[PDB]
């Protein structure tokens, strides 16, 4: 038994709108708690699905979300967002280019 709750499931962490900076060629980790093990939810950037793949990890793990990305190139910068059946958390991403001398 052990019942008797209202929010389906509701997120524990972060608490609030989270901000973060990285450097291109380098490897980005957010994370992310929920209040519901083996709970599905879909993650978005700058209010865009986001296109999983070789560029694009996405880790699950019970009541625990995360994405995982071996390349944040200027383009994977902007904000990123966990959501699922309750709420939605705010993950602020930048990745910064570092000054080069004109070397491609």
């Amino acid at each position: 038994g052990s019942s008797g709750s209202s929010g389906p499931v509701h997120i524990l962490s972060p608490q609030d709108k989270v901000s973060l900076t990285f450097t291109t060629s380098e490897r980005v980790v957010l994370t992310c708690e929920l209040s519901r093990v083996d709970f599905p939810a879909t993650w978005y950037k700058d209010g865009q699905k986001v296109e999983e793949s070789e560029l694009l990890v996405v880790k699950m793990d019970g009541r625990k979300h995360r994405l995982i990305l071996p390349e944040a190139k200027v383009q994977d910068s902007g904000e990123f967002e966990c959501r699922t059946e309750g709420v939605s958390a705010f993950f602020g991403v930048t990745v910064q280019d570092p000054s080069g001398p004109s070397s491609g």
